[PDB]
């Protein structure tokens, strides 16, 4: 790694903290730029439904996602999205990477570690949400 490691983009941190406060959006996609040395926002989405923030999960690549969790009560998930058919140097480089995300980020009530596409089911993220 470098010498200062991965940043965290201003953008990021102000996207979340719209959706955060200001229910802006309802989940962020973030990544790794290609120079590998900042987290920046891929997309934003206002859409409601669940199945279209899954649509969005790339099959064979790595990124992270703020989720406004809804249900009847708005939780924010973390997600880390890791697919087995990713390539082993994106699955290492994003490990790396997420504490720099995810400890720049206040207010996350549930962490989910997706995998695959029944780890990050309504279902699956709703059992977690609501016991933690």
């Amino acid at each position: 790694g470098s010498r200062s490691g991965v940043a965290v983009a201003d953008e990021s941190l102000t996207a979340f903290n719209d959706l955060k406060l200001g229910k802006k959006y309802k989940f962020i996609l973030f990544g790794l730029n290609d120079a590998k040395t900042e987290i920046v926002v891929k997309e934003t989405s206002t859409d409601p439904s669940y199945d279209a923030f899954l649509e969005k999960l790339p099959e064979n690549d790595c990124l992270y996602a703020i989720y406004d969790f809804e249900y009847e009560e708005s939780k924010i998930v973390f997600f880390t999205w890791s697919p087995d058919t990713a390539p082993v140097r994106s699955k290492m480089v994003y490990a790396s990477s997420k504490d720099a995300l995810r400890r720049a980020l206040n207010g996350v009530s549930t962490d989910v570690q997706g995998t695959d596409f029944s780890e990050v089911s309504y279902d699956s993220v709703l059992e977690r949400v609501s016991r933690g």
